[PDB]
């Protein structure tokens, strides 16, 4: 039992990073995590563009219809990959004690501390949390536009990411299909005469 628990992870897992892996690796000069952990030097490189334009509550990622959706609406003092407590902690970051709204709205008309060091000036939050109208809300962007197809860079950039906090569904390793709020990404293709169709 305990053999078969430790070569299925190896098999499961391959490639990325394994117990076993890592091992054999180390006689090629590799390190453990070290290689197959990815980290973000500029958190705030990428941010795709958007072409169209007439977008005037929000920014380009409040639409056309944005209702609900409000630039400053954020709970009190949410931080970056952790629980904000009223009483102190061992290990905590420097977010656990900061000004609850910063001043100097950025690009968004927003006041809320972003996290990853996202300067404000370049990234238009747009959350839904209402003390008092508690109203039904979508959202849907301006059609972010996505790099070339050479896939020189597809390759090295695996990923698209959105910085979001609340409630979102998700699906982790630990606990599985988790639910809560759709906050999915739909994509588009140039099928009809210069017009992007929405599917997926």
């Amino acid at each position: 039992v305990m053999m078969a628990s430790m070569a299925i992870g190896v098999v499961r897992q391959y490639p990325t990073y394994s117990n076993g892996w890592a091992n054999i690796r180390a006689f090629a000069g590799g390190c453990g995590l070290a290689d197959d952990v990815l980290v973000e030097p500029d958190s705030n490189a990428g941010f795709l563009t958007p072409l169209p334009g007439a977008y005037g509550p929000l920014g380009p990622l409040g639409g056309e219809d944005p209702q609900g959706f409000s630039p400053d609406g954020v709970p009190d003092r949410i931080i970056a990959e952790a629980i904000r407590l009223n009483n102190p902690q061992p290990g905590t970051d420097y977010d656990w004690n900061r000004p609850i709204k910063l001043d100097e709205p950025g690009i968004n008309g927003s006041t809320v501390p972003l996290p990853y060091g996202l300067d404000p000036k370049r990234v238009p939050v747009a959350g839904t949390y209402s003390t008092e109208a508690q109203q039904e809300s979508r959202l849907s962007s301006a059609w972010y536009e996505l790099p070339a197809r050479d896939e020189t860079e597809r390759a090295a950039h695996p990923l698209v990411v959105i910085t979001a906090a609340g409630t979102i569904t998700g699906e982790s390793v630990a606990n599985g299909l988790t639910t809560g709020q759709t906050v999915d990404l739909e994509y588009a293709t140039r099928g009809p005469d210069g017009t992007l169709v929405p599917a997926g």
